[PDB]
RNA sequence: UUGCUCAAGAGAAGUCAUUUAAUAAGGCCACUGUUAAACGUAGGUGAGUCGUGGCUUUAUGCC
């Protein structure tokens, strides 16, 4: 089989509200199945959501990032009138500094092709031939990506903080997000464990599919 | 195309008005640089202005 694409990924901030966290931007300690896979949709400049349902994700931190604070006067839908006071609201928002993970990509349960790995690894070999728009971001559009690069198992050959799909873990992030409401959202309990593996354990992979 | 797409904590504000580190104080009192000698005899030099004036025989020297 195809060993896994490996995609090294640096953000200097990335913000990955949780699902229920609406009255106060709470972050996930680390960026969600769904994230990822919007983001590398992106990157291959996919705007299809279904097209690659399959492909399974492994996610390995490079660092503990820390959690700050910042304020914002961001907007919402409140009333008719744009101009309205009640269309602004101050809230704080939960950002990550300086986020250094391993990407792993694994595309064997893909029934299209070509599948996201091989459409990654096209888009890394001939740069001039992928059409996509806008910048390439994790999390909100404002956080762009500092450095994404094609990387091996032993990029920094350190120590890595590998998550962990487990029922009694703290965290809950989503491999699909529905963005209107909650219904189609689908989460999964995962753990942040400390080994010195250089490749994700079987427990670590994350298979992207429709709520359906 | 990423719980995403859009998103200024923004506009304004003197740390101000007043306050002697001031009043007093000897670095003072004492001290010998005392005592003695043969010059026996042999060591040198760095810097201008230009055509007769008072004496005196031109002379040639004085001021």
């Amino acid at each position: 089989m195809i060993a896994p694409l490996i995609l090294y990924l640096d953000v200097p901030f990335t913000t990955f509200r949780e699902s229920h966290a609406r009255e106060m931007g709470k972050t996930y300690p680390v960026p969600p199945p769904a994230t990822v896979y919007g983001m590398l949709l992106s990157l291959v400049g996919e705007t299809n959501v279904y097209r690659h349902c399959g492909v399974e994700l492994a996610i390995a931190m490079l660092s503990s990032p820390k959690k700050s604070r910042i304020l914002r006067q961001m907007r919402r839908f409140k009333n008719a009138d744009f101009s309205h006071p009640e269309n602004v609201i101050p809230c704080y928002q939960e950002i990550l500094s300086n986020l250094k993970c391993l990407i792993w990509v694994r595309s064997d349960e893909e029934k299209i092709q070509p599948s996201l790995r091989e459409r990654i690894q096209l888009a890394f070999d001939h740069p001039e031939l992928v059409r996509r728009f806008g910048c390439l971001f994790l999390g909100e559009s404002d956080q762009l990506i500092k450095t994404i690069k094609l990387a091996r198992e032993d990029y920094l050959e350190g120590v890595r903080q590998w998550a962990i799909r487990d029922n009694r873990g703290r965290l809950t992030l989503p491999y699909w997000v529905d963005h209107v409401g909650s219904r189609n959202t689908r989460f999964l309990r995962y753990r942040i464990e400390e080994m010195d593996r250089l490749s994700p354990p079987d427990l670590a992979w994350t298979m992207v599919q429709s709520p359906i």
